[PDB]
RNA sequence: UAAAGUGCUUAG
RNA sequence: AAGCACUUUAAA
């Protein structure tokens, strides 16, 4: 049977307004029947962008009989869309476009018509709205979209445009924007966010190779390539389009380039009568083409396929315009990029206002013809900005945080409940040129005593203390160390940076060995700051089951008045391999101790494949630190893209009602289904200059916003809970799509703000609610607990297939001792 | 691998 | 290529 999401129970009424602005636009739009098409293109799964570029001629030659006056908008697939109906029949009508010249055949049919008559019903509340190109939404975006894809090179959702700002290497940023619409209240609205990318420039290939292999000057000293220069320059040339300025334009995919040059390469000259001349490349422009070769020492591109094997000088090929770069930028680019593309806060707001300006869709065909109005102005909103929740830590005093701006300190703090460290170890993968016994004889020195101060005294000197250089020398260590020691902490290895050493550490300390470890880089080892050591301290703390915090009893919710338990779960996607889906509960009674449970799953698989066990294990071990069962369980849940919300809902609910069929019997306590996500394009900017935090200029944390861009008639929300320092903050986006609870707005916002400070692993507001985070981090852990086997899978005598049985499954499981603790952090 | 925030990821 | 990069973080 089909699900029935909870509507709106009412608005927010808690925390200081505040005016802000925001990127959504307004969008007029007629209550008219509008009518979809279905169009199918002969030759099969082509670019988008000629698909477009056919129905345009198809337009363009076929309106003395079908399309006349009308000017129809296409998605780039199988839907079209007509303001006035169409003269065809039920029947589809195949017609022929003309584009060396390869013709497509076209199948234009009528499938239905979408109703924005109900869409206006539906965002002014007068009709209740729940009773791909159907719905009338899509057809908005259709229309909205279809003007900019043929004026701007589109990618994904966004449009991009070429202006200069030289990353180097032939590349280049080029900015542009995203564009989106979302039912709102009262109006369609249009998000518009600024966004930018790299780039080739387009310029003649001796340049482009001029500019990889940074041989400033070539023409006063002609020199040959080498065989390093002409490796970086394959591969930075194959793949890509150039075109030759010998033949007009003339286009071609260069697949590799010559290990020699044009005067020495040759090539069997093709005679009529299938006779042979073999030719060199500089002599055949020479001789055909009167073709003084300026760099003939230059290699050659081969264009043409192992039949053909085309073969073009440098000197006459150009790099075409509009390929954007998809191999990673390295260091030195990607720091040219964000300092060219980095904006502010207002900076970025005062970029989108004037782009939207600058769109004139007042003069924009296919928005006139469907009498659209889109709103030149930022929407104003009114949002509220909640109070932070008061965090108790421990000691003698029991001392208490008030954090100010989405952040506080330890400074002066200990823990709730502290743990002493009487047996631990320390393994430097470090050698002893990088750190002297000294450094690390300090650096343990200051660490204990800020353990101390945190009230967490690691006590003694260190059981072991020995360097290693070896990666696969980490297994028999740890063995080592669980035999000779019983009742270990935990130890620490010292890293130089990346390597396969942590994997294997974290996957022997993890599966294997099942003791806490602790990595440390060797810089923050030898350059020592105290606020690196904290933190430090609070992840080890944690670690060993001490609580860092916990939230004030008094300043909570009703809803902590009877058990509950809060859980978070998240889906990491493999790009053949594996999925990963972890999911996290929480232990205690109070929101700060969370164990969790992991699977496997097939790739590219959003919804959780197995649910109820996972939610047993976490329900079972919940008991057996509270021996009280969960009355409500608060689920949080991250990843599902929102094409795909229900049906996943569907069964996740079920699975959790089944997994609570199962514990006791006559079990069902009160399920809320909250789905998070930070990935949208709404940016909510203060219209107040004054009340803009920091150099950022960013909305404070805690602002939340309940008002006109939410959805029409579904219980969502906007929360910015965390400390915007760098640019723009992104407001991450609630979306209840579940409650038995029967919670108010005050109460949910309120709770997923204060749960937003409860992170163990900093002492900070974080963006999204901690179960979420810690199975984002379950998530990654276990996908270096499923690295490629060291020296036995990679390089099997480059990747190397995964083995399905069940061992993978316990390739994830984690070792007894480690999988009650929070190993996460 | 002290951490958070951010933007490039990477999706025709 | 799961992984980069930058900004900030225990003076008073």
């Amino acid at each position: 049977p089909l699900l029935m999401v909870p509507r709106r129970p009412g608005y927010g009424t808690m925390g200081k307004p505040i005016k802000l602005l925001a990127n959504c636009f307004q969008v007029e739009i007629p209550k008219i029947d509008v009518y979809l098409y279905e169009v199918d293109i002969k030759p099969d799964k082509c670019p988008r962008r000629v698909n477009r570029e056919v129905v345009d001629s198809m337009v363009q030659h076929f309106k003395v009989t079908i399309f006349g006056d009308r000017r129809p908008v296409y998605d780039g697939k199988r839907s079209l869309y007509t303001a006035n109906p169409l003269p065809v029949a039920t029947t589809g009508v195949d017609l022929d476009v003309t584009l060396k010249d390869r013709p497509f055949k076209v199948s234009i049919k009528f499938v239905s018509r979408v109703s924005w008559h109900l869409l206006h019903e539906v965002l002014t509340g007068r009709t209740l709205p729940e009773p791909i190109s159907t719905n009338p939404v899509h057809a908005v975006d259709v229309v909205l979209r279809h003007l900019p894809s043929m004026k701007y090179t589109p990618v994904g959702r966004s449009f991009f445009s070429a202006p200069d700002h030289p990353l180097g290497g032939g590349r280049e940023v080029w900015f542009g924007f995203h564009q989106s619409v979302r039912p709102a209240m009262w109006k369609m609205m249009l998000n518009i966010d600024v966004s930018a990318t790299a780039f080739y420039k387009a310029q003649p290939v001796i340049q482009f190779m001029c500019e990889v292999l940074d041989i400033h000057n070539i023409d006063e000293q002609p020199r040959p390539l080498t065989d390093s220069h002409r490796v970086k320059f394959t591969k930075e040339i194959k793949g890509l389009k150039v075109e030759v300025t010998h033949c007009m334009r003339r286009k071609y995919r260069v697949c590799n380039v010559t290990r020699r040059p044009a005067s020495h390469q040759t090539f069997p000259l093709q005679l009529e009568n299938g006779q042979t001349v073999e030719r060199t490349v500089a002599q055949y422009f020479r001789e055909k083409y009167t073709l003084q070769l300026k760099y003939p020492h230059l290699p050659c591109l081969q264009v043409g396929q192992e039949q053909k094997h085309t073969y073009l000088p440098l000197e006459v090929c150009n790099i075409v315009a509009g390929q954007r770069c998809i191999k990673k930028l390295t260091d030195n680019q990607t720091s040219t990029m964000i300092k060219a593309t980095a904006r502010s806060a207002p900076d970025r707001q005062e970029e989108i206002s004037r782009l939207v300006r600058s769109a004139n869709y007042e003069t924009d065909p296919f928005v006139q013809e469907f009498q659209f109005k889109v709103r030149d102005e930022m929407a104003h909103v009114t949002g509220r900005v909640l109070p932070a929740p008061m965090l108790q830590y421990g000691g003698r005093n029991r001392t208490v945080a008030t954090p100010s701006h989405g952040v506080w300190d330890m400074r002066g703090k200990q823990f709730h409940t502290g743990v002493e460290i009487k047996m631990w170890a320390i393994a430097c993968f470090a050698t002893q040129r990088q750190c002297r016994e000294e450094i690390l004889k300090g650096f343990t020195d200051q660490l204990r005593k800020i353990s101390k101060d945190a009230g967490m005294p690691i006590q003694g000197q260190p059981c072991f203390c020995k360097y290693a250089q070896g990666a696969d020398s980490v297994e028999p260590m740890f063995r080592h160390l669980k035999n000779t020691y019983s009742g270990l902490q935990l130890i620490i290895v010292i890293l130089p940076g990346k390597t396969p050493v942590y994997a294997e550490v974290k996957r022997v300390g993890d599966t294997l060995l099942g003791m806490a470890t602790q990595c440390v880089q060797v810089k923050n080892v030898i350059k020592t700051s105290p606020q690196t050591l904290s933190n430090l301290c609070l992840k080890i703390n944690v670690k060993l089951g001490g609580i860092n915090n916990i939230l004030v009893p008094h300043q909570r919710p009703s809803v902590f008045q009877q058990p509950v338990i809060f859980l978070g779960a998240d889906v990491t996607h493999p790009p053949k391999k594996p999925s990963i889906a972890a999911v996290v509960g929480s232990m205690d009674a109070h929101p700060s101790r969370y164990c969790a449970t992991v699977r496997v799953q097939r790739p590219r698989q959003e919804i959780i494949q197995d649910l109820a066990s996972m939610v047993r294990e976490l329900l079972i071990q919940f008991y057996k630190s509270t021996r009280f069962k969960p009355t409500r369980i608060i689920f949080y849940r991250d990843g599902v893209s929102e094409g795909q919300f229900r049906q996943v809902l569907y069964y996740e609910l079920l699975a959790i009602r089944e997994a609570c069929i199962s514990l006791e019997k006559d079990y069902q306590p009160g399920i809320t289904y909250i789905v998070v996500q930070k990935r949208h394009h709404t940016r909510l900017f203060c219209a107040d200059r004054t009340e803009r935090v920091g150099r950022s200029g960013n909305i404070p944390a805690g602002t939340t916003v309940d008002t006109d861009i939410t959805h029409p008639y579904e219980f969502d929300f906007y929360l910015c809970s965390h400390a915007g320092i760098q640019g723009t903050s992104r407001p991450s986006h609630y979306h209840v799509l579940w409650d038995d609870n029967c919670f108010t707005a005050d109460e949910l916002q309120l709770l997923t703000y204060q749960l937003c400070h409860t992170y163990v692993r900093c002492t900070r507001s974080v963006s999204i609610p901690a179960p979420a985070y810690y199975a984002h981090l379950v998530a990654f852990r276990a996908r270096y607990h499923l690295v490629d086997k060291e020296h036995d899978s990679a390089e099997g005598s480059g990747q190397s297939n995964g083995r399905d049985p069940q061992a993978l499954a316990k390739a994830v499981q984690i070792h007894q001792d480690t999988l009650r603790t929070m190993y996460f952090a």
